[PDB]
């Protein structure tokens, strides 16, 4: 009866105040973690300290299709799933010229192909249910404009973007709405004026983008479809003109 | 304990506006209604605003004829002495070939969907800007601020521009913290199909096949007005129903 | 012979755009604020070349009046195939006390004017039923803000807007309309490498590489050109706060 | 020295076209084909009856990185580069749910993979050479919009659409522009018809040449200040919403 969230990445950052947050508006939540386990049981504990259900998993999506599995294994641990939140990992740099084959291939695996196998397990346990769902993946202001010597980083972000679309387009038939939120600058785990490159001059607090995929995961957001929501503090505003 | 924060939001007497004005309140905002000639809509709002004890004030507003009409924006202010939101939300489309445009009409349009909000959000920010608290400024544009609208150039140009207002506010007022982003909403549903609930299947060019509940914008609108949204400045969210997704490979 | 109207053609993009008009086979109409003398030595280079060439003052400060010179220009040739519209200069005004005139004067400038001049060239290519093209000088600026010049931006926003309205609604007509976004323009004495490093090229642009894409979407190979805003700008867009020059 | 210009994919199509269209401006061709070799001697053909050398080599995208050493290849037949183009190859449709995941890869094996390789090899000469560059990518109006059914090559188009931003700005110091150009419905080569796509708004597909064209620009020297951009051509499909009514 009650509606279950899976978020992947969980276990620290953005991906652990989503699924907080998704327990304040009353989800189940699926926990996901890479190796960060106890950060994960932190999650779960205060998940459950909210009064709701917690289920952990290991899932590795750096090894494709296999890694992709747990996500089959969480829902039958709840016997339904409404809302996927498909969480991003690090960003690495690497020149343009000299980069690995591997190394390019290797941030597609992490940052579009991980996330395509997760949708597609959620989306057909959402379709066979006939109650709608939501989808939501989180990308990266580099989603739409350059992240310099992170050519791999920017394309595979542009890729989830297109992935959103598309998926949003025919999973409209079955009421799946799927959006993407595309964060600027995140604070670290560890954390005023100290990025002037910004207009807001700062990185954006966790809380200040896992509001807004708790927005998009809500009963309020069922108009809203094929997006990509960009919490930046301005950054996309600031162009060669800008001067801090 | 803290001093209650006021939203202004304009054309509240009935639709978007009207449904944003009650999300504000239940969130403890304050509101400032405004009403261009339906007054008994507006004191609807404000009875439905009073009933969850908050304070409601209410103004005749004439974004028709400028600059006079904008200054109803510095009485609201006047009676709640502070200002820590503005919603410009959007008058009516009218539609115009544009061939046989006069330039009077096409001048009109731009007068009551960017002259008007420009000159609300210049009194809202100068007011925001002398409390140094911060503030929001959230402007309702339309999907059609990003693709044509046929038979509504004007409307379009209008929208258009609006969304370029929206991002040079946001980035001239970003140091005094005041943050500018816009709704831009598809097809909404006329009062009489928004209150009666469930209108599916109604619009299959659409690919949710349905104009959207005002509820579904102003919720939106609400989040882009509190704390939460305190990293979200320049953008235009669009809440369409997949209208931007349908181009002429979509089959309905 | 076609006939190509550029406003503002006295110097700068429009100059350049009538001159590369007339070496792709145009009659060229030629637009001037004040500098006469200037529109009559591009006339005159146009005539070198074989086409003819047409001057009349236009000031689209005051309309519609101002416009109506559209009009008297196309009698003079009987045929209007190309309306080029030229972007006039930027002005900056902070936006919490800009005055509402100013407001309102650059909207009438920036995008009135090309809209009534649009009106009435669109106006003649529908009567002669052989189509034409329509490209809208708008900016940058059309999609990115500038600072302390919001009612620019809003402006070239607008212009943006109407472009992609005027070519849905002309589409059945063959009437062809664009935009071209140009990035920083060289002043006519330079028209350098590293006078502009926030802009990645860290140079302006010479008026024949905004003019050339312009004369490209009038000719015959832009036919399945419409409702699109071609930025020319040194990669202008590119750079965000990540980028360090 | 006459300038080089590899286009990959011109043994018909938008491919065969561009190169006409570059070897008119006076470029020196380089021909790549996946399984048509007798369609790129006929490229190379038409190419040397403009006045122009053509040189045609094996190019196997399903088969990477080994397969894209053929640019290499063709460059040192030539010795010099000067421009690229990456030309797309075919589109194939399959449903998102049940699509399955090597078939998801393969697409963007053939439509991103392949031209990251070419451009790395293509842009590493024209910086030994230090006498600039022009990189050009094909995408689609998908680059932008979503087709359906084709979710992995609208997401590879978008990748695609990201990659070239991203060359543009590591690039732009050695004077190497890298551009996009988004076509929209191509017309088959049978016929390369007014009124037979009432859904789009020029209501017809275009012509090869009416992309080729703005290519071929993108490549010449007028082009000098555009890097970085997406230039759609497309008859007005992006114009297309659901308000829009076919006359």
């Amino acid at each position: 009866m009650t509606k279950v969230a899976i978020v992947t990445a969980s276990d620290s950052g953005i991906g652990k105040t989503t699924a907080l947050m998704l327990a304040e508006r009353g989800f189940d939540i699926g926990v996901t973690w890479h190796s960060d386990e106890q950060g994960a049981r932190d999650t779960c504990r205060e998940v459950e300290a909210q009064g709701r259900r917690a289920e952990a998993i290991h899932l590795d999506l750096s090894t494709l299709p296999q890694g992709a599995q747990a996500i089959e294994t969480l829902i039958a641990r709840f016997g339904r799933l409404d809302v996927l939140v498909n969480n991003a990992g690090a960003m690495t740099k690497a020149p343009f010229l000299d980069m690995p084959f591997d190394d390019w291939r290797n941030i597609f695996t992490v940052d579009v192909d991980g996330a395509f196998l997760c949708s597609q397990i959620a989306a057909r346990k959402m379709v066979e249910q006939g109650e709608g769902g939501r989808i939501v993946n989180i990308t990266s202001v580099h989603e739409h404009t350059p992240l310099p010597e992170a050519s791999a980083y920017t394309a595979a972000k542009h890729a989830l973007g297109g992935l959103t679309k598309s998926m949003a387009l025919e999973l409209v038939q079955h009421n799946i709405l799927v959006n993407a939120v595309a964060p600027g600058a995140i604070a670290t785990p560890m954390n005023e004026g100290s990025m002037p490159a910004i207009p807001l001059a700062r990185p954006g607090y966790t809380k200040e983008i896992a509001s807004l995929v708790a927005w998009l995961c809500d009963s309020d957001a069922s108009y809203t479809t094929g997006q990509s929501f960009i919490v930046d503090g301005g950054f996309m505003l600031a162009n060669p003109q800008f001067k801090p």
